[PDB]
């Protein structure tokens, strides 16, 4: 059991919320897709992505580097599926809005809807560091929209005990 691993609780038959570190979690699932909390260009130097990059060996950011160079950069809300790269059956890389920026926060929306095209997601909340969106409020676009099972992951146990009561 998988998550006999971490400290989690079950909301719904489709989510739960797991304190621990997200690529532990997927890489205890090899059928799970890993969401990658990320910019319109795919520039993985902190945070998550910068965290996935390295487990990676970099080599993440060489494919972000080859997609983007190729496709131009994203929009807000846009997602785009790359490779695993043995963290997880595949990277879906997800651009959320930049609360600093003022951007709209309500396209988490959009990101959360595209984790449905898979069986089995492990998230961050996306948006909720840096980007300055509370992470009570990026759970709540992502409980409206999940249609599958996902692992949400948060690695702070203060959000952790604040999303559990
Ligand atoms: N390995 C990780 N696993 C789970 N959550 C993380 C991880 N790294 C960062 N976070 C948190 O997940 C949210 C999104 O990450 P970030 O895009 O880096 O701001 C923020 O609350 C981060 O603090």
């Amino acid at each position: 059991m998988p998550l006999s691993n971490f400290e989690h609780k079950v909301i719904t038959e489709c989510v739960t919320i797991v304190l621990g570190d997200a690529i532990q979690v997927a890489k205890c699932y090899g059928e799970s897709v890993l969401v990658n909390a990320a910019n319109t260009h795919l520039k993985h130097g902190g945070g998550i992505a910068g965290a996935i990059n390295a487990a990676s060996k970099g080599a993440v950011q060489k494919e972000s580097d080859e997609y983007i160079l190729a496709k131009g950069p994203l929009q807000v809300g846009d997602s785009v599926l790359l490779q695993g790269h043995s963290l997880a059956k595949n990277i879906l890389h997800v651009v959320g809005p930049d609360a600093r920026a003022k951007q709209d926060v309500s396209l988490l929306s959009k990101c959360y809807k595209a984790m449905n095209a898979y069986p089995l997601v492990v998230t961050p909340l996306v948006s909720a560091g840096i980007f300055g969106v509370k992470p009570a409020v990026s759970f709540d676009y992502l409980i409206r929209e999940a249609k599958t099972r996902v692992l949400v992951v948060v690695n702070s146990q203060d959000v952790y005990k604040s999303l559990t009561i």
